[PDB]
């Protein structure tokens, strides 16, 4: 047992939270961040939403403020109201009781809940995800040894949403297939479906008989507005209602800026059966279990934050200005790097940053123009071209311009 | 696909938190509640440090507050001085830079990381449990296909410890079996081995090369004094130098009284070899690996709290004073019991309840005689005997000195 840890190989450090650590440690006065989605100011900082911040004054000033356990399956008060805003509050799933909530560490904990739930009960499910998911995706579902598949959704010829490739994936899969599906503001891309792209890509869903999983970790960051961004989770619940089980794996670690202390929901809209009486506390004790022999219960203080602001009229009304703020601060963004490149005489076209939607840009940089951003520039991009755009802001926009134009040139 | 949840099973509540529940969908006002083990005031009221209260003002009235990402494997803070606390400063591991150190989701996700790392290494060691132990323990290593057996430890008939029992498990077990051990205040009996006992565990342990497991729950607890209670962890990380490596779960839930904030650490203590300028390295990106596609990255909060308490001289003062008047009061409450069953003429001896150490008494009571408690006198116990002496206070002593007196007489 002396040597036991002798045969143990290095992996190498993680794709978004590496080059976090790379800007760390740069001590160049010129370096810039744009690898992790997290939301600076105006001034580069990060910002404590204002709804936020008056949550936690009152939550300072109960008199009942304690750091005791939460219930196995999380507060309450989070899972009821996080529920009516993903569902609606004229929600069929909902007013049915066919919705099973859990309070989860934010969107990784849910999709983890999801994946050690279909490695127990269906270990044999294939998993899809986009071609250029979310650089966790893969890791998540195959930590838990499912195999996965994937779809084609980005096309970089025209830098559109290969729609054809999409809808013919969902057709040559197996009957009963999990498809993994951003809701909106597709982390790496930001080219969503539209409404009526959606209305097919769930039309071909319910056909096959495949089990629809939303990611959803950006609502509200799309269009700025709650509603329009939940609607194509909305359509999957009324279509695969008589079809399959859906699955929401929520997170507020950006629409609420709760990012470090994890605070999420996992959502399960169960199908119209009559025999539903005795699956719903069936399944529901299968999560619990799950939860209780991995994590036991989930984090309060970020969890009671987050209530309060679904709670309070005035702190939801808030918090609707506050991702307006924020979703507001990127277009304007969006808007001058392009402006910037156009006016540096940039060779190629760039409109695609201002098209794309979310908190990203896929710039379609090669990794190498990547590399030299970063080891010549300072700046820092994802390996794939990804871009946080809330890293930019009115003091860094051109330096980062002038970068990209330096490296598109570079290696012309 | 619609038909998928028609034949799952349905799980029985939490031994633990089940109580909880039970006990609060309870009308009674004479109830008391002895099974959860969360530290109550006199009062008989959630009991906030005043070392927390101070640490919790200074990060508030911090200007660069937020709630961003921390890394992957936590606030480096907090995990360097907890493990100075259960490790020793002067520790040869440390000096030797052969500690690994990563922050979880308290106790519960250490012992999950633990679970998980075997599984997917060494899947084929055992798992030993003392017998009785915490009734989580199972499921975290079940949960991840790793089997269990247990180990002789308490006797109920001399209600002490069957340390030859104990031996004799450990030297029949196969070379390089898993044992869970019970740093300090065992949990449910509340019967430790004395210093002269543990090192004659921690020698069997070495000469069959296993590996030894400390889950550290109640460093602070059992005598009220941190390196008091810290002994076995240190004599085993000294002792295993050379043959095996050292796993440490610890938590901050009850000493620090961060219960619901999920906060703790995963240490391992790696054996001594030139390798280890690789092997170190390897091993921490493997952890890393785990806790990005399960909870992503942990909650930031309890973290500094915690890790501002630690590293503040004058509030690390008050908290050894504050865990001085937790555990003070605990065996204030044990006395109480003791001399009112006497007072009453109790049937038998009930010395057990202040020989016990921690915040548990391994009452004796028999299951029945447990169920009448709550049928009859809204007493709630844990079904094996099992009481937290923090439920009681100056109260209620008399009100369950005379509920139990009642039992006993009833059945016995
Ligand atoms: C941020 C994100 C998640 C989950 O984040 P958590 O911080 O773990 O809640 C999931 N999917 C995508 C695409 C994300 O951007
Ligand atoms: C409390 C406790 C743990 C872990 O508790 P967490 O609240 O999840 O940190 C583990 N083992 C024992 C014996 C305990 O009492």
């Amino acid at each position: 047992s002396a040597t036991l840890f002798n045969n143990i190989e290095l992996l190498p450090p993680d794709a978004l939270f590496g080059i976090k650590q790379r800007y760390g440690q740069d001590q160049r006065a010129t370096k810039v961040d744009l690898g992790i989605g997290a939301y600076r100011d105006d001034n580069g900082k990060p910002w404590v939403l204002p709804s936020v911040k008056a949550a936690e004054k009152l939550i300072h000033n109960d008199s009942s403020y304690n750091h005791e356990y939460l219930g196995i399956t999380g507060l309450p008060s989070l899972t009821s109201n996080a529920a009516k805003i993903i569902f609606g509050t004229q929600s069929d799933a909902l007013q049915e009781d066919r919705v099973i909530s859990v309070q989860s560490l934010s969107g990784t904990g849910a999709l983890h809940i999801s994946a050690k739930f279909f490695s127990k009960f269906f270990p044999d499910k294939l998993v899809y995800l986009s071609k250029p998911t979310w650089a966790n995706h893969m890791a998540i579902f195959e930590n838990q040894g499912l195999k996965t598949a994937t779809y084609p959704y980005w096309a970089n010829e025209t830098k559109s949403l290969d729609l054809n490739g999409f809808l013919n994936a969902i057709q040559k899969a197996p009957e009963g297939s999990i498809f993994v599906l951003h809701s909106c503001a597709h982390n790496p891309t930001g080219l969503d479906p539209t409404s009526e792209q959606w209305v097919q890509i769930v039309d071909a869903i319910a056909s096959k008989n495949h089990i629809a999983l939303f990611d959803t970790a950006y609502q509200g960051f799309a269009t700025g507005d709650l509603d329009k961004d939940a609607y194509a989770v909305r359509l999957g619940v009324e279509k695969l209602s008589t079809v399959s089980p859906v699955f929401v794996c929520q997170s507020f670690a950006k629409n609420a800026g709760m990012y470090g202390e994890r605070v999420g929901c996992f959502h399960l809209a169960l199908t119209k059966q009559a025999q539903n009486k005795t699956i719903k506390p069936a399944v529901t004790s299968q999560l619990a279990k799950i939860i209780r022999s991995e994590v036991s219960n989930p984090p309060a203080y970020g969890a009671k934050i987050v209530a309060k602001l679904l709670e309070t009229p005035e702190l939801t009304e808030q918090w609707h200005k506050d991702m307006v703020t924020m979703s507001s601060r990127i277009t304007k963004m969006r808007h001058a790097l392009r402006d910037h490149l156009v006016k540096l005489g940039t060779p190629g076209n760039w409109d695609h940053i201002v098209n794309q939607c979310g908190m990203f840009s896929f710039t379609g940089l090669t990794p190498q123009m990547v590399k030299r951003l970063e080891e010549t520039h300072a700046v820092y991009l994802v390996a794939s071209g990804r871009a946080s755009i809330a890293g930019l802001n009115q003091g860094n926009v051109e330096y980062v311009a002038k970068a990209i134009d330096e490296v598109v040139r570079f290696y012309a």
